């Protein structure tokens, strides 16, 4: 009887499928949602078999309605803290990962939802994606990153814009001011983004997360700090064998073949 | 006669600058009363949006007043590039959220007072532009930073090294310009816009204000530290508790400020 | 033999134009060519007369290819790295000078190529401009600041779209995104960017330089720090010749004449 909405996984090799399985409540995330992301995250994290990750929601309406605000009526204060602090561990881990994580945004996403979907690397939006951040609305703030990693993607001037009128943006819209990287025709988002999980499968696996890691380390730094923190990445992947085949690969005329190490 | 002249309407007012003889420069006492607007309206919680706008249609912000300029020895300089900081980092602390409805030219100081604002709005004939480099000095107002912070760094070099006019399409297309008013209504349109977040609950919009822009220049894991802080200033208030039960009742919630 | 330099350097008064004289092998970043492109920023970097220069490459195929890899697999290990040391260096050069750079991007760009048209002031795309840091598929990342500098422009969703996937940007997008500055028309490439320089040389010399260096020292900074950053570099306008003559020729009604001092 209790309501417990969970991810399906959909394994395909070195790609995975998580979809939210959480319609009746237009896959907000609930507590014991985001304890099971958070779990998942950090088993993928420990696989080097794993090399990107789909988050999607099932159906046609909602990627992401945000927290669960059923269950959040009569939590306490410290139990708000600890959510929150599942968010952000969450969401660090997302972007701590070798692994490449892909939203595909398949309805609304709004609070946390659009915060999962910032927290993600890449974004994919089919025709009916809505994003926004509706928190003041709901007389509170962004509590999951969005004050920071909205910003970053838009600039405080389009971040002002929407966390404090609370407005929502459709598909194109996302993806004019580089909130969504790619816009799906109808009824092809998740062959859209698997085709975008397949391209940087393809590539070298440390290199692919060596460099996530160098853009999203050099927030915050001042140039000469950025450039010693790309160097000493650089330095570090020079040591790997598949560099090594990289150039071989190139002076045969041939494909490389990558291994991960 | 003042400065400015405001037109107060209880939480939202609109202020115009009222120079239209120099083109509405940021003269010293143009700036004095500025501050002291800002101040009155960031001692309580009563006042939350303010639009900024030029008297007439040919100037929103000529920049700071050159005829003055002209009088003044360097520690003046220096004075009063203390008093423009000190005056837009005022707004940018405030509570209030501030409204730029740019309704002429904004150029150097008056596209910097653009930029200091939370958000900005333009009538389809208004131009923005840094054009200090022309006058023979750099921006010091803060539009060196800022603009970049906004629309990239490329396309601030691109304005401020060869101090172009940028037109209201161009400023729409690349956020500078939040929002467009058609002809006789960018005041109806800012005015809107300042509505529309005080429709919402308002220690929320005022902390998330302050989480954006003290996010600027942080490390990742501070700047989720800092968005987690400034949560706190809402996790005690009625109005969160309001959010929930309208939720719930499948109602429209109403905010209190509390 | 005639020893046909590595460019065409192209003597305009305040502006001189680059040609990357190097269409058969993709206008790569030879050893010989890094070592002109090095000596040519320092000689303008102290000339009085050039305030810009313009970057192109010879032909409309490539801007710039990056590192000529055939000839990379004939250098030796120390050689390589001081290839990669002198890149960098070079980069930085560029951007802590006064003088203004301008990538004219004629063709694609990849690699060190992308990094250089990164490490310039402004760029302009012709209809066949391509820019990629397409590193992941060698089994490496950039080695010349790519990732930050590419970053620090365009955002980190939009870098970890492009070198996650290792897919090209074109000139429309290009500009969208506020990596490109100018679209020239085809045919009309050097135009278009020599007006962009003339642009900026019309105006004070100091004041220009001074701008630049005070937009790309604060990224990075917070706010008050950046702001007091800029009231420094206010100071080296302060006590010129050219600041008062601005004041002059306002109250006098007429077009300044600056002196650069
Ligand atoms: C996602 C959305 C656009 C879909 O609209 P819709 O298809 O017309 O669906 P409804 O609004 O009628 O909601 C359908 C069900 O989902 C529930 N639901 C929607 N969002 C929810 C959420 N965040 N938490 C818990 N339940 C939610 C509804 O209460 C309703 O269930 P009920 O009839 O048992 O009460 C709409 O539900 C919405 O805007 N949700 C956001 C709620 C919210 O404020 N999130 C905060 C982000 S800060
Ligand atoms: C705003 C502007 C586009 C309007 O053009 P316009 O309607 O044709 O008005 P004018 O240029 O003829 O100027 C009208 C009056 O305003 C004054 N004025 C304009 N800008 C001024 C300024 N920043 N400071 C002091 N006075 C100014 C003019 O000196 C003139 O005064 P006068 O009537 O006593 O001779 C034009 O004044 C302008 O370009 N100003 C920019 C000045 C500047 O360089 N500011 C600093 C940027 S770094």
């Amino acid at each position: 009887g209790p309501h417990m909405p969970e991810f399906k996984v959909d394994a395909r090799g070195p790609i995975e499928i998580w979809t939210i399985d959480g319609e009746s409540r237009r896959n907000a995330i609930s507590r014991a949602m985001l304890k099971e992301l958070g779990e998942l995250v950090t088993r993928v994290s420990s696989s080097r078999d794993v090399r990107a990750v789909v988050i999607t929601g099932a159906g046609d309406k909602a990627f992401c309605a945000g927290a669960d605000l059923k269950e959040r009526a009569t939590m306490a204060e410290d139990e708000v803290r600890a959510f929150l602090d599942g968010l952000r561990r969450t969401f660090r881990a997302i972007e701590k990962s070798d692994c490449v994580f892909i939203a595909a945004i398949n309805g609304a996403a709004l609070g946390g939802g659009t915060e999962l979907a910032l927290a993600c690397d890449l974004r994919v939006a089919a025709p009916a994606a809505e994003l926004g951040l509706t928190e003041v609305k709901l007389g509170i703030i962004p509590g999951g990153g969005g004050t920071q990693r909205l910003a970053r993607l838009v600039g405080p001037g389009r971040a002002k814009d929407l966390i404090l009128t609370a407005r929502r943006i459709n598909a194109a819209e996302a993806f004019s001011v580089g909130l969504a990287n790619r816009l799906a025709p109808e009824g092809h988002l998740l062959a859209v983004a698997y085709g975008l999980a397949e391209s940087v499968v393809e590539n070298a696996p440390i290199a692919v997360a060596t460099a996530k890691h160098a853009i999203d380390e050099g927030t915050g730094l001042e140039l000469d700090d950025a450039l010693a923190l790309e160097l000493r990445k650089y330095e570090e992947i020079l040591k790997t064998e598949d560099r090594l085949e990289g150039l071989r690969a190139f002076a045969e005329k041939r494909a490389p073949v990558y291994k991960g190490r």
